[PDB]
């Protein structure tokens, strides 16, 4: 019943890792390797469940992260034939809660994922063949269901034995209404040891006062709903409800609305483990001070020899408010298809029960071109889908529609350690999936950038690179200069979209890549959506002009080329560049080309000056940086290092149908050398491409950080570049190594920025790795 297991990530249920990757700095996040596929739409709030069956990831509070199991949130199975057996389908709690429950033995089945579908196939315990397919309706080109806070658990049971079986399927859940909010919002900003600003998150975990549960029973569906008394109007962050439903007509329904998840769970288990029933309870008493509450239902059915039954179970959660900074209130996009009152969980669940099979068909339909591609390896089909997981679990925001944002505004975090949105340098590579599958969301993000470019915040704030532990004497720079390009679209502790350039490790008002990134993204988004959206192009054009003028001020000598200087001033933000760099110089030339193309289409007056700049700048870049084998890092440092991502501009120019920014023979020779050195002489091509090595495969400096890291998303960009330049075998080999490192070593559903050669990672749950879609785009004909 797992469809195309070979294009799915699989692991035996509850099989762990001998030696997973671990975080390279102790102050940074490492929950360990037990992430499974997240459930829930983008910006819906999401929950994750591990390959052991534990619901351990709670992202119901928009942009916030909690990792921890609530053992009572779980499916349990009872079967009786020859023998009687009953198991909760998670791991045994370590702290002794639910001591009466028995837990499914590890290694007795397969967990499989191709996002947004996953499967538990249970085998070798029960006599029935039992599969649970878990999915949310994540649909490309669909700006409705993709936002929904629903998970479908589609169970298939079949009896392969000579004897009739009695089965019962239970879902219990703890009422967490009111838990998912910050009691310390707009808190003091601390500088962490890696230089990043951090805030304090103090959720109301375990605060259940007023929480109650009721059974739901109609002609069509039955289950439970988890609420809180009172429910204010309007709701505040944390206010809402859960529901879970099955259709009627499928067997005998046992409901128990109120049981104690902190106790031994015997009230439930003494019935369930014996005959698959529960004691009848419909008790909406609000929970007392100090008291936790949970609900459960079980469905009991018989399965005759050779019979197959399916049971759809749907969970829905209606938490409509995302509050960011204190008093900064947005509604979630799904509210446009119900309302903003936070009283809709049953109606959402009901819609799911009605539509789940349609949604399942639609998922098979959009994935079918990928799975049937004749020139894509199995691992790639798998990773292409699986890397979409971050669009759900990356602190994703998707707001309610407005006139100027007709499908809502959208944002994914750079990551959990680096808690701000849609970092521009990062999305250069990381935004290829969003462009291809949700181009209206892609456009809203770029429109948010466009609007922010002219704004300013003169307020002086600490720059982390320079911080020496005293706030008052610390070097500070203006939050944002008018017409500078912001690094990001703000943070979940402030105001996403509207308050930009939140990052403070460097002063991004000085960065030399961001302006080019902005232009290249605008043009790419216009071109790859048919070259017809003149509204998008006209809206972004003033910002294109402002961006390029901003970056042109950093051309000190007037040769046409902006020069790096000072603190690290581009995406490799622990790596100092001096003078014209290959990286930023390249992006600049590709940007100018892009602005010339778009500006000509739009008939704009700036086109003449961009052609003059490019006529000076383009020959000059080769003239300055060619060393005979590759492009020099920069003009000022005298470094002999090979930067793997030196010709990012040439990748982009060609991707965009624009003229080569360098001689294609030089491009090809540079790229061959990057591959032969940065990949093949970095521990023999075991990890992928290091960002910078000497021509002999040694580090320039054995202690440097960025040069000696493999950036997953940079590697995917490089693969795409290789493929576009005709080095096909090379692209597939490099991309394979990176996928294997992630999906074999405990990084699945938390893909990081960086791996080292020493079993360590940096910045789990990272935006860049969606760059695997750039390879799909260049190789995908069709
Ligand atoms: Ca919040």
């Amino acid at each position: 019943v797992i469809e195309f297991a070979n294009c799915a990530w699989t692991r035996a249920i509850g099989q762990g890792w001998e030696t997973p990757y671990r975080v390279r700095y102790a102050s940074n996040l490492d929950d360990g390797p037990w992430y499974g596929m997240p459930l829930g739409g983008f910006g819906a709030g999401c929950i994750g469940r591990s390959s052991a069956g534990d619901f351990n990831l709670w992202h119901v509070d928009g942009g916030e992260h909690i990792f921890g199991t609530l053992p009572a949130c779980q499916f349990s199975l009872f079967e009786q034939g020859e023998q009687t057996q009953a198991y909760a389908l998670g791991s045994a709690p370590k702290d002794g809660r639910l001591s009466s429950w028995q837990w499914y033995p590890a290694g007795k089945g397969t967990y499989a994922v191709r996002y947004p579908r996953s499967w538990f196939v249970y085998e070798g315990v029960f006599r029935a063949q039992i599969t649970c397919e878990q999915f949310s309706p994540i649909l490309p080109h669909n700006y409705q269901e993709t936002s929904y806070p629903v998970a479908v658990f589609l169970w298939t049971f079949s009896n392969p034995t000579d004897q009739s079986l009695t089965l019962s399927l239970m879902l219990s859940w703890q009422n967490t209404v009111g838990w998912f909010c910050n009691t310390t919002p707009s808190s003091a900003i601390a500088i962490r040891d890696d230089g990043s600003p951090v805030y304090t998150y103090t959720p109301r975990w375990g605060q259940s006062d007023g929480n109650f549960n009721e059974l739901i029973q109609t002609e069509s569906f039955q289950g439970w709903r988890l609420r809180r008394m009172p429910h204010p109007n309007p709701p505040q962050e944390g206010d809402g409800e859960w529901a879970a439903l099955i259709p009627t007509g499928l067997g005998e329904f046992f409901g128990c609305s109120r049981w104690q998840p902190e106790g031994d769970g015997a009230h439930l288990w003494q019935s369930f483990s014996v005959d698959g029933s529960l004691p009848f309870v419909n008790d909406p008493t609000p929970a007392a001070a100090g008291e936790q509450v949970a609900a459960a239902f079980a469905l009991r059915f018989s399965l005759a020899p050779g019979e197959r039954k399916q049971i759809p179970v749907v969970l829905a959660w209606d938490f409509p408010v995302t509050e960011f900074g204190k008093g900064v209130i947005y509604y979630r996009r799904y509210t446009d298809f119900c309302d903003r009152h936070g009283t809709n969980a049953v109606t959402l669940a009901a819609q799911a029960l009605a539509a789940y099979a349609t949604w399942q068909e639609q998922i098979r339909t959009w994935q079918a071109p990928i799975l049937s591609h004749p020139d894509w390896p199995d691992w790639f089909k798998m990773a292409l889908c699986n890397e979409l997981y971050v669009l759900s679990s990356g602190g994703s925001l998707w707001s309610a529609a407005s006139d100027r944002d007709p499908v809502g505004q959208f944002a994914v975090l750079e990551c959990l350690d680096y808690r701000w949105y849609e970092s521009l340098d990062v999305r250069l590579y990381g935004s290829f999936a969003l462009l291809q599958l949700w181009p209206e969301l892609e456009k809203s993000v770029m429109r948010a950038f466009a609007r922010a470019i002219p704004t300013a915040d003169p307020t002086l704030r600490i720059i982390g690179y320079f911080y020496r532990g005293d706030p008052e004497t610390a070097y500070k720079a203006p939050r944002k200069l008018a017409n500078a390009v912001p690094h990001d679209l703000g943070a979940p502790n402030e105001h996403p979209w509207e308050k930009t350039n939140y990052t403070a490790y460097q002063d991004c008002n000085l960065w030399k890549d961001l302006a080019s990134d902005f232009v290249l993204l605008v043009y790419r988004d216009f071109l790859f959506t048919g070259g017809t959206d003149l509204n998008f192009a006209r809206e972004c054009w003033p910002a294109v002009v402002a961006a390029l003028d901003h970056l042109k001020q950093f051309d000190q000598d007037g040769d046409g080329l902006p020069e790096n200087g000072g603190a690290p001033d581009q995406t490799y933000d622990d790596w100092k560049l001096q003078g014209v760099s290959a990286y930023c110089g390249g992006l600049w030339l590709a940007a100018l080309e892009a602005a010339i193309a778009l500006g000509t289409l739009l008939q704009q007056p700036q086109v003449e000056i961009y052609r003059q700049w490019l006529s000076q700048a383009r020959p000059r870049y080769h003239q300055l940086l060619w060393n005979g084998e590759y492009y020099r890092l920069d003009t000022g440092s005298g470094s002999d290092v090979i930067m793997a991502d030196q010709l990012c501009g040439q990748f982009y120019a060609q991707l965009l149908g624009l003229v080569d920014i360098v001689p294609p023979d030089c491009c090809d020779r540079a790229l061959r050398k990057i591959y032969d050195t940065c990949f093949l002489k970095f521990h023999n091509g075991q990890f992928g491409a290091a960002n910078g090595l000497l021509p002999n495969g040694q580090p320039e400096n054995p202690h440097a950080t960025h040069p000696l890291e493999v950036w997953t998303g940079i590697n995917f960009g490089l693969a795409a570049f290789l493929w576009q330049r005709g080095m096909i075998d090379e692209a597939w080999r490099l991309a394979e190594v990176v996928v294997r490192q992630i999906y074999e070593n405990g990084l699945q559903f938390r893909t990081p920025e960086a791996i080292t050669a020493n079993g360590t990672f940096r910045a789990c749950m990272y935006l860049r790795p969606m760059a695997i879609w750039a390879l799909a785009l260049v190789s995908g004909g069709s």
